């Protein structure tokens, strides 16, 4: 009875990683490579560079042969937007990003789980099958150490790599609990806020 | 290892039902009574009546002895607000509702799952442990038949009553799929849009 997203293709799908800060530390490259994804990572992209690359990945016909898609984005930004490496106050809207992968603009992934994991650093029907995890943290953390991976990326890597058989949603609940516990022990500026929004229609497990 | 919210008290908690339309049809009263909740239902409340009652339920000291809280609200409203039976265009903000049950204003439910299931009809740290399911539907459905329960309430009742051992989140995923399938077969005005937002930190199952 219980429906589950088909997850059998080899690779499971493409995992697009855009790290505009430099602290992703291969954590998710290694994690998703280990889960069976084909990872392509890019560094030092401006907003225009981000759109160029996102546009190209949304158009690949090889998605047709894959069961899912993963996108990891690490960037400075505002609420609901990313700046890439640009010094700006009007960033690339996040909704414009997910918009590029909706069924109409991206037929090849129609009916397939499209997962977005975003680490943002800020200054203090066609929409079914999307998984959108957004972590916001204070920009001061980058001034202190821009090469140190956020706890969100570390925890995400740990959970997916160590418990790939549990549903993604259940792992994310534990990540929620993990971030809440961290937040309760540190100063305001060291905290991580995690927002999750999804339109999944079936149980999603990143493995066979 | 896997954490799960404590669910053993008798009753599991209070289930507050506010039906300002008249179509709840005892579906959730029966469902939650069957799961072990003490149900209290109110009808024909204005925005002021809704706040009066919500305020009283947020203050009950008996929550101290319960493991959770459930609130079902059925009302005409705007986006993110409910009018109760008032003819108005500025309703009671939904965020003002959840605000009344946060840890600071509601210590007795601190660390406990607070579940809100809302059916709205519209014209075309302190925040951990909240589960917020909001269904929006077109007001024209009430003109046609204000006593007919929405499919959202019917499906919710069916899932919880027939599969009380599965986590609430997994049931809600199936409800998502159920609503998407319904939406794909009918006209715009008969559709139901479901928005889910939560801050759960552990697996939530409404039974022992």
């Amino acid at each position: 009875p219980e429906e589950r997203y088909k997850m059998k293709s080899k690779p499971l799908g493409i995992c697009l990683i855009i790290d505009c800060i430099g602290n992703e530390t291969e954590l998710l490259r290694d994690t998703f490579t280990s889960l069976g994804y084909e990872v392509q990572k890019f560094l030092h992209l401006s907003m225009h560079g981000i759109s160029q690359i996102l546009g190209q990945f949304a158009c690949m016909p090889e998605h047709r042969d894959y069961d899912s898609f993963v996108c990891v984005l690490v960037s400075r930004g505002g609420s609901q937007s990313v700046y890439g490496v640009d010094q700006t106050h009007s960033g690339l809207p996040l909704h414009h990003i997910r918009r590029m992968f909706m069924g109409d603009s991206c037929p090849y992934l129609a009916g397939k789980p499209k997962m977005f994991f975003i680490q943002n650093y800020v200054v203090s029907h066609r929409e079914a099958d999307f998984f959108w995890s957004l972590c916001t943290a204070d920009m001061s953390l980058l001034e202190q150490s821009h090469s140190s991976p956020s706890l969100y990326l570390q925890c995400l890597s740990q959970k997916l790599r160590q418990e790939r058989k549990r549903p993604l949603l259940d792992l994310h609940i534990e990540l929620n609990g993990y971030m809440y516990d961290w937040n309760s022990r540190v100063s305001a500026k060291e905290k991580y806020y995690v927002w999750l929004q999804h339109t999944l229609r079936k149980k999603l497990i990143l493995s066979y």
